[PDB]
């Protein structure tokens, strides 16, 4: 009686894109190494999940890395979206890339993973967008427009603790249009790593569901990554969605990198998003392979061991599948059509 | 009387590249300038063709040209991570094309979507790639391409790969110029074949040819290229070339070039329609009324002055009829026959 669990962030294919040499035994066996891989997202209960496009660099606060422009980017980014249609190719028809909301619903009753393409950070789109409808055809349908570093779009939050996610400039004028040309193409934006100003921007902008895929709650953890209660607000009215963050720097109250910690952040966060947000606006998101993350989740295989504690916390059975994957579903049907 | 041309290659997406900030009147105006824009097009009877996305390499060339012998020297291999960028930038104009024009242009995937448009008067565009650079030995990135509507690519340019060896531009001179497929350019005829994205042979060297003519489970097809009989250029075909194409029953679309239809090779565009007969007549005659269209070269290369740009091929159609070619010749030359072989190739 696990639950299939929807997720909404994994950097999954930054490890294909390190080790391409390996990717046959990275993704159908396992390296024994990282959160994920085929055979243990079948044995954790993982239904599928947002598979990030992320372009990388080369009391605290980091700083901002250097802009990457569309010529640097684009290979990288075509090399990630190439190992995850690879991954689709080599799963034998036990992986699905998916385009639409009706997609991952099969995917979901024929116990098939899914995985929706997805950038974060949109290095790759040069100002013009030429490149949106590109990667809109090749299957793209979530975009952020920044990670934690500028882009020609707009301004992403330097990691920072504690601190307000009003961190510097809003959207670009190409931003702007980014926003507009996302809407059109029904191609669902993700405001994490965006900052405050940027984030008005888009709440005021789009016409579509406000989403972040993995942030939690400032009010909870003043992580300059997570969403404060008037961003949650905004969110709510748009009838949108939040992923929980695993990242322990954005759980904990002390908002300290260290795994060794309990159920009581995950739960104190996830408590505080559905007050604000309401039952319907809130799922997992979990930055799998992409942050260190609690010791009693571990990894993929830990999905049930989180159900066990938010069963024990007292969220009831409904509760638990809209938490599990069905707020995605609705999400992704709001945002796509369905 | 003009019969609607579909046509084997253009580089109009070139003019794109090379200015882009006034794609919009290139495009839907034209600017004075080259053989192609939306307006000649409609002008001209150009139904559609392949658009090709080529990364050009780094004067000189056309003046070695103009006075044969010659041979040029090929340019050095450009790997992925340089092409990419450039291939998706000429994609990406590509499907800007259609979004402007508002449903006057239409990007097309299948056969049935190409034979729409030529009875809907809509122009069609194949997308196409001359030169795999932009495809990584592991192919990861055509399967990228054909998710994006590639559905035609040519492994070489005049230019080494990682898949094999295009011809250098060298007059006169044998197509048997380099060596054959790589590993790798056998992986890639192979998985071309099994998306169903059309190998396209024109700039390809003899060895490589004969691999693919080997290999390949599809018709063999040169989008751009004469025979080799009447003109003796490195990028023409032999009647032996012509026979493995006529076996596989593939297509050879007439290249426009001057250097590659003028008996002497030269490339000056003053010459008059007996050179662009005789290559037709020669292929027809080999090949089969059926395996015979255009493959103009539009925007990449002289062409002769009596067709001049888009706007020339009814003055193309009449010496073709004056030359005595009946209608249901002229209509499986201008068309028909391409929209035959888009079918064999990708399925109808
Ligand atoms: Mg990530
Ligand atoms: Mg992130
Ligand atoms: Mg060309
Ligand atoms: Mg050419």
């Amino acid at each position: 009686e696990t639950i299939p669990v929807f997720d909404g962030h994994n950097d999954f294919l930054l490890r294909l894109l390190r080790n391409p040499a390996n990717r046959e035994t990275i993704w159908l066996k396992g390296d024994g190494t990282g959160h994920l891989d085929l055979p243990r997202m079948k044995e954790g209960g993982f239904a599928g999940g947002f598979f990030a496009i992320y372009v990388p660099s080369p009391p605290f606060e980091l700083p901002l890395p250097p802009m990457i422009r569309a010529e640097q980017a684009q290979p990288v980014a075509l090399a990630m979206a190439g190992h995850l249609l690879w991954m689709e190719r080599a799963a034998r028809g036990r992986f699905k890339v998916c385009r639409t909301a009706a997609e991952v619903r099969s995917c979901h009753a024929d116990g098939i993973v899914s995985g929706i393409m997805h950038m974060e950070g949109a290095e790759a789109i040069g100002a013009d967008l030429d490149a949106l409808h590109l990667f809109h055809s090749l299957g793209l349908r979530s975009l952020g427009p920044v990670w934690s570093r500028p882009t020609v779009f707009g301004h992403g939050v330097p990691f920072r603790f504690p601190g307000s996610p009003d961190t510097g400039e809003g959207l670009t004028e190409a931003g702007r249009r980014l926003v507009a040309e996302c809407n059109r193409l029904k191609i669902m934006l993700d405001l994490s790593h965006l900052n405050e100003k940027g984030f008005d921007d888009v709440a005021r902008l789009s016409d579509a569901p406000l989403v972040a895929t993995h942030s939690n709650a400032h009010a909870v953890t003043p992580s300059t990554r997570n969403l404060t209660d008037r961003q949650l607000a905004m969110i709510r009215e748009s009838r949108g969605m939040v992923g929980l963050n695993f990242a322990t720097s954005f759980l904990r109250e002390d908002g300290r990198r260290s795994a060794e910690m309990g159920w009581e952040p995950v739960l104190r966060h996830l408590d505080h998003l559905i007050d604000r947000l309401g039952e319907d606006h809130v799922g997992m998101g979990s930055d799998f392979d992409g942050a260190t993350i609690p010791q009693g989740i571990a990894d993929v295989t830990g999905l049930p061991a989180l159900q066990a504690a938010m069963r024990a916390h007292g969220y009831d059975e409904p509760l638990m599948r809209k938490l599990c994957h069905e707020n995605w579903y609705g999400l992704l049907e709001r945002s796509w059509g369905a």
